[PDB]
Parts: structure tokens; C-alpha cells; sequence
């Protein structure tokens, strides 16, 4: 029948194998059943240096502008990385960059299907991550303390007057490390709105995890500016939706996510969420089932996207023409969640239907037993895989576009 | 007949429910077939009240002085117990007093019955935690930024050279947290030869994790010490058990941990090990399958114990006359592997044999069917748990003197 109207979105296109996945996305998912408004900016490695990383910011600004972004895995430069393309800097992380100036917070989820199995048994339904990615360890200033002597925090107000001092320690045995971390109201704030709209939108009890019994003051701030924008923006939303918040020890959130069925959002500090990540994306099975939402405090930016990378061996087997077998589910859900976002903003039911159909008929063409090898190897353990317990990657998302295709036209039946 | 002479042992008498499990396992599986040379410390906290906490520090230099000794699970005083007990002061944690006295590293294991289910699919083997007990988030310095202004870190030496300054952070609008944390040499460098002892006792690899990858200056001084330790002190002894040791970011080291099957000493700093602790407890099964040892980085001296507490509810219930189902399995293994460790540095082939054989007895008794109450709901689920599928504590208890008898007269019916 006629194409959906989508509407504003914007494109990033990305590096190597998830791009090639994405233009497969593209010509076979999305255009042939949706007519949209594309601003499409090429965040690729190549285009990223010939513009001294300008595409960059220009897309970031792009979805400041439209609301809605799907993105595709890019590369990251490193030291290997500037040598092999010939790059002239080494561009920071174009995810950094278009989280800095979006200033929203990142969620972690994973795609479950039936038929795939889980390291813990008992999840049934995902445990979403946010990241609060800003300060702490990743922003600290660390030291050896090479002999006896005083390290000492102190903090001075801007007008000069009444320092305070801190004394970490008095070495008097050898020596040692030190360090000072810190953290911003601001930012706490923009992490616990993003939180609470990502808990309401998906419809979830959210937790906050902190050790503030050992850091009364420091971990203390996160717990008290949670429960004040919780009490006064948030609450009778929350009770609304049968939903709730509650602050969580760390020690018990690890315990009772590791013991329970899943079904809520966990907002970590940035050590806690980073350390879990991995991890999350283990116990459920493959990193290709693992899809990434940034979320503004405002509620009405999102940017959407796979949490995995360019799947570097798999570029480099598809080179030289060998078969692969990558997961394409988490860059589909990328464009699901995107155009999902635009469907609300836009009160779209025909795109809304159409996102949601997409994520039905690719776990519906998993959990009938076509797959691409990782989750083959979730089910029958990776030397038992043979080739004929799997598609390859131009396989599955042929069959993707055949259920999807028939799925629409029985939504003409 | 004659029972097996087991040497000089430090025992630590406790509090409550592990007090009373504590002399059930010494009347039935450790006095009838041992004849020790107890020195017994009560450190009950009735005892310790009494004598100020004096007993505490006896019983770790006794410790320090036999090289073994076995601790009962103690009251560590708060705010409730104080009006309680009717306390003088509020005692410090007997189990901090007896680690900072014998400066040695807590490593704590599971005990696996394999018809006890895992909450981790692929767990076979016991993963080792060995935790990092000083510094870091737990000796630091937090406060709130009310506002604008600049947060800086100085080193002052105390020879009389340069001050060193860095800056923190310096808040333009509103403010935030800060803080200041340390570590010690000395201390990185006792939980290093104690970690690498431990993986020398038990015949598994070691595997350190931090965060260098962020923190270069901080998580590398751990990442260096560990290594030149290692290199120095005990690559050959390693090697020559076909074992190793490896450093590795948090994040793969968890990650590992989820889909590895076990078998492994894993060394934390404090906050990743104090965080891991209740959570790999609950992923093996019940608390009362979690054993704790103190090591010492001499590896002469150890000090083995429940990884649980005092278990209040389960002693309140036996206050008031009713059915108690307390697991007494990680107080029977702190017992064995205080006499394991008897008998290694004594060359006691008996008593090692002896020793085996209890903790052989009570993992086939479990695997038999017979439990207490908390397996029998690892097994079927608490609110599907009915009386017919576990015993009681002393019903446990016997049933654990009568295989043991059993075992041991068919032990010397063989010859
Ligand atoms: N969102 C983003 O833009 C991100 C980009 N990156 C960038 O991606 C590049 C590659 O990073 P890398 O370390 O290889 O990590 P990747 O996430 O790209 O992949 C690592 C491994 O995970 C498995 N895997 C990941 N995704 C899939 C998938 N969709 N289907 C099947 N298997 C999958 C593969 O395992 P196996 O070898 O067993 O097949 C692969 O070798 C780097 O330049 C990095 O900077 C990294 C993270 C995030
Ligand atoms: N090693 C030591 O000396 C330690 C001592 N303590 C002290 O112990 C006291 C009590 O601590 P608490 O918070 O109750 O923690 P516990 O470890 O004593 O017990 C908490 C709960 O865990 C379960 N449990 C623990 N051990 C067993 C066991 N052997 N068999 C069956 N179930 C078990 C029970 O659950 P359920 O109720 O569901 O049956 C119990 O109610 C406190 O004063 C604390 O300071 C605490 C930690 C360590
Ligand atoms: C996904 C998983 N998370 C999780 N598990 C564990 N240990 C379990 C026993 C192993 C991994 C299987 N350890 C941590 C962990 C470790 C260090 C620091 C942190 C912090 F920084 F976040 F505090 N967390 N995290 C939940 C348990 C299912």
C-alpha cells in the first residue's frame, strides 16, 4: 500500500561492518514501507577527518533541532587506528561528542527472545542501564605518593575567604596513591530527570544504586537530589502508572538484579554502570542483542542507537569475501526506537504500528529458528555450532525482509 | 578408641545462634575423634564487654603465636545492641581488631553441592574472593561544594621539598562533591603475597582486577606491585603448579566471572570485592555455604570462619523454644580448614585425612538429600518448601555425626 509518512529524523551513517548492515537496514526495512524527512550526516571515519570532525557537532545539532536521531556504530580513533586511515588528529569519540552537547543520559537494554538462553536463568524481562556518564573516576585527579608526607583536599570559595581543609592522609611508611574526584549538581540533575522520563516512558519501577552508608556526603548529594526531584516532579506521575523509585545500596541492587526476573531501569554512577555494561550484555546473551537510547532531561530528544561497535573481525573477513554471520538486531532497533520516538512526537498510529512490527517480526524470526551464529551459539555452546544452525548476515536480513513484508500485508488483511 | 592428635588451635567463641551450632559441632564432629590443644578466647559479647575488648587482641596474638585459629561469628556492636547489652563503649568489630593484629586478607568461598541449583548457569567451580580491606572509598575524606570555588589536591613532603598542587575541579555554577582518598605501599604489597599464597594453597590461578585503563596513577601502583612481587617472589612456584597469575580490567573481569565455570582466585580492591561479596553468595546459593579465611602474607598464619553473621532471627526463634533451620556447613568448614592448615604445617597425615573426611561428609550428606531449610528452598523455591524437605538444625547436626562415625569406621574397616 502507500508508504507511512515519518517525518524528521536524523541519520549518521557509520564505519565498516555496521555500516554495511545499516544500508542493508535502509534498502530493505525501512524505505521500502516509510517516506521520510532524512537529514543524513556520514559520521564515517573518512568523512569525520576530511572535515576536521565539523560533521560531527553538525549532527548533534541537527537532532538538538529535530528531536529524533538513529545512529550507526563509528570509529573510535586510537593510536593503531590514526595510523591506519592516515587521520591528522585523533578525533575524540563521536558518541562523546554528541552526548556532551545533547547532555542527556545513556540506556542500556537488551532484546530477549525465548528461544535464547541466558546466563541467569531467571531473566525474563530486561534490566535497562543508565549511565550517568560525567565525573567521578573518569574525571579525577590521581597521584603517586612516592615518600613520607601530607596530602590534603582543601576547597576555597570563589571570594577567597574560609577554606576548608581536608586531610586524606599523613604518610609516615613509605608512601603510596592518592586522588580527588568530584561531581556536579547540574549534571546529577540532568542524569535524574533523564532517568525518571526514561522510567515513565518505558513504564518501570526505576532504582538508584549508591554506597552512601561509607559516602555519607559524597554518594548522599545523588540519593537527595534523586528523592527532591522525585517528590516534586515525578511522584504522582509514578503512583499514576503503579510504578515507583527507591534508593538502593549497591551491595543489594547487584544482589537482587542478580535474583530477579528484570523488568526495571537501574540508574548507576558512572563506575557502577560502566563496570555493568559487559556484563548485562554477557548474562543476556550477544552484544548484537543490545541497543543503546540517549534520553535529554527534557524527554523530547532522543538519540538512538546499537551499544555494540563496527564489529572489526567481521569488517575484516567480509574484505577479503568470506562469509559472516553478524547480528543485525540492535542497529534494527536503533531505527525501531528512533522511529518510535518520532511516532509519539508526531502522534503518528501508522509509524508507531510500523516500529512496532519491525521489533515483532525480528524476534518472531528468531525465536522461529532463523539466527545469525551468535545466537546459535547461545543455544547450542560455540564448538557444537555447525553451519547449517545458522544464516549469514545477507541471509537473515533477507529473511527479515520477507516476514517483515508479509507481516505488512496481513496488516492490509 | 584413641583419637587423633590434632596440636595446638586457637579457638574464638561467639555470639548467639553460630554459638550454639558452634558447640553442637565441636560436641559431635571435632571432640570425639580430635584431642586438640585449645586455646580458647570467649569472645562472645557479654566477655568482651567485660574485659573492654582485651580478649580480642589476646586472641590474636595467640593467633599470631600458633598460626591457627578458628573464630565463631561475633556481634559486631551498633546503635541497637549498645542499649541492648547494656555496652560501656561500642566495641569495634572483633574480626577488623584480629585483621589489622595479623595483617592478612580475607578470602571467601562457596561450598557447591552439586543438587544445590546456581543462579549463574555454567558455576562448577568455587570462585575465590579476596578483598582488599583498607583504604579507597572507606578511609576517604567527602564533602559537599556549596558553591562557586576551586577544589585542589596538595602533597606536602615532609623531608622539606616542593609542595605539589593539582586541581580537582573549579565550580563556576552552583556546586557539587568532592572527595580525597588514599592507599598505602605496605598494605597493596600485604594483600599481593597474601593473594599469591592463597593461589599457591589452593592450586588455582590468581587474577587481579582494577581500573588503570582510567585511573593510571592510582589503580597502577596495584597493577606494578602486584607484578614485581610476582616476578620476584612467585613465577617459578606458579609455574611449577601449571597455575598463573594475570591482571585484567573490571570490566572483562566480571564479564569473565559471568561465563566462566569457577575455578580461580580472584584478588578485589575494597569497593569491587566489598560490592561482589553478598552477590556471589546469593549466585552460589544460601550464606550458610560461604566460608571466609584470613591469610597472612608470611602464609604461616590463618584464621578461618563463617562468611555469615550471628543469624539473630534464627536465634531469637530458638530463644522462644521453636524450630530452628540454621546451616551449619561454612562453621563445620571454618573448623576443617583450620585443621587443614594444622595439619600442613604440622606434615599430620591423619589429621588432614580427618579433616577432608568431614568436609567429604557433610558435601555428600547435603547431595544425599538431606538440608536445612535454606537449600531445601534453593531447591524447590521458599513458598513450594514444606517440613518434609529439610531437617531441623539438630536433626541436621545428627545426621552429620552419623555419616561421619560411618565414614570413619569404614575408613579403618579398610585398613
Ligand atoms: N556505538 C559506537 O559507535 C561504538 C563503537 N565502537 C568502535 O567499534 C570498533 C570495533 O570495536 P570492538 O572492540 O571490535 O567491539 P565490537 O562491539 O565491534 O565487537 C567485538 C566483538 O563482539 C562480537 N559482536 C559485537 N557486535 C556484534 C554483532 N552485531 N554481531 C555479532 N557479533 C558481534 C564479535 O565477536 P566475535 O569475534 O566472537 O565474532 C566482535 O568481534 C572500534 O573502533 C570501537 O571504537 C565501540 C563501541 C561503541
Ligand atoms: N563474621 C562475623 O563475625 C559477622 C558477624 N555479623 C553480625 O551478626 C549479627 C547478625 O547479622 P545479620 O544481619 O542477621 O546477618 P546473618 O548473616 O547473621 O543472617 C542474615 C540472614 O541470612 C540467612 N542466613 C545467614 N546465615 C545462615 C545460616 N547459617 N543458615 C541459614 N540461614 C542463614 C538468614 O536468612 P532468613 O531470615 O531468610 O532465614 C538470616 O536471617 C549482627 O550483629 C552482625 O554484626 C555480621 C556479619 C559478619
Ligand atoms: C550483571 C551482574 N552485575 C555484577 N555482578 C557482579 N558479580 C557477579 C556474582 C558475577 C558477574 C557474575 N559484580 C558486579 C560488580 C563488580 C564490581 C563492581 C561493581 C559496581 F561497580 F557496579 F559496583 N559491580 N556486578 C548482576 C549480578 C547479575
Amino acid at each position: 500500500s502507500k508508504k507511512i509518512s515519518g517525518g524528521s529524523v536524523v541519520e549518521m551513517q557509520g564505519d565498516e561492518m555496521t555500516r554495511i548492515i545499516w544500508e542493508l537496514i535502509k534498502e530493505k526495512l525501512i524505505f521500502p514501507y516509510v517516506e521520510l524527512d532524512l537529514h543524513s550526516y556520514d559520521l564515517g571515519i573518512e568523512n569525520r577527518d576530511a572535515t576536521n570532525d565539523q560533521v560531527t557537532k553538525d549532527a548533534a545539532e541537527a537532532i538538538k533541532k529535530h528531536n529524533v536521531g538513529v545512529k550507526c556504530a563509528t570509529i573510535t580513533p586510537d593510536e593503531k587506528r590514526v595510523e591506519e586511515f592516515k587521520l591528522k588528529q585523533m578525533w575524540k569519540s563521536p558518541n562523546g561528542t554528541i552526548r556532551n552537547i545533547l547532555g542527556g543520559t545513556v540506556f542500556r537494554e537488551a532484546i530477549i527472545c525465548k528461544n535464547i538462553p541466558r546466563l541467569v536463568s531467571g531473566w525474563v524481562k530486561p534490566i535497562i542501564i543508565g549511565h550517568h556518564a560525567y565525573g567521578d573516576q573518569y574525571r579525577a585527579t590521581d597521584f603517586v605518593v612516592p615518600g613520607p608526607g601530607k596530602v590534603e583536599i582543601t576547597y576555597t570559595p570563589s571570594d577567597g575567604t574560609q577554606k576548608v581543609t581536608y586531610l586524606v592522609h599523613n604518610f609516615e611508611e613509605g608512601g603510596g596513591v592518592a586522588m580527588g574526584m568530584y561531581n556536579q549538581d547540574k549534571s546529577i540533575e540532568d542524569f535524574a530527570h533523564s532517568s525518571f522520563q526514561m522510567a515513565l516512558s518505558k513504564g518501570w519501577p526505576l532504582y538508584l544504586s549508591t554506597k552512601n552508608t561509607i559516602l555519607k556526603k559524597y554518594d548522599g548529594r545523588f540519593k537527595d537530589i534523586f528523592q527532591e526531584i522525585y517528590d516534586k516532579q515525578y511522584k504522582s506521575q509514578f503512583e499514576a502508572q503503579k510504578i515507583w523509585y527507591e534508593h538502593r545500596l549497591i551491595d543489594d541492587m547487584v544482589a537482587q538484579a542478580m535474583k530477579s526476573e528484570g523488568g526495571f531501569i537501574w540508574a548507576c554512577k558512572n563506575y557502577d554502570g560502566d563496570v555493568q555494561s559487559d556484563s548485562v550484555a554477557q548474562g543476556y546473551g550477544s552484544l548484537g542483542m543490545m541497543t543503546s537510547v540517549l534520553v535529554c532531561p527534557d524527554g523530547k530528544t532522543v538519540e538512538a542507537e546499537a551499544a555494540h561497535g563496527t564489529v572489526t573481525r567481521h569488517y575484516r573477513m567480509y574484505q577479503k569475501g568470506q562469509e559472516t554471520s553478524t547480528n543485525p538486531i540492535a542497529s534494527i532497533f536503533a531505527w525501531t526506537r528512533g522511529l518510535a520516538h518520532r511516532a509519539k512526537l508526531d502522534n503518528n498510529k501508522e509509524l508507531a504500528f510500523f516500529a512496532n512490527a519491525l521489533e515483532e517480526v525480528s524476534i518472531e524470526t528468531i525465536e522461529a529458528g532463523f539466527m545469525t551464529k551468535d545466537l546459535a551459539a547461545c543455544i547450542k555452546g560455540l564448538p557444537n555450532v555447525q553451519r547449517s544452525d545458522y544464516l549469514n548476515t545477507f541471509e537473515f536480513m533477507d529473511k527479515l525482509g520477507e516476514n517483515l513484508k508479509i507481516k505488512l500485508a496481513q496488516a492490509k488483511l
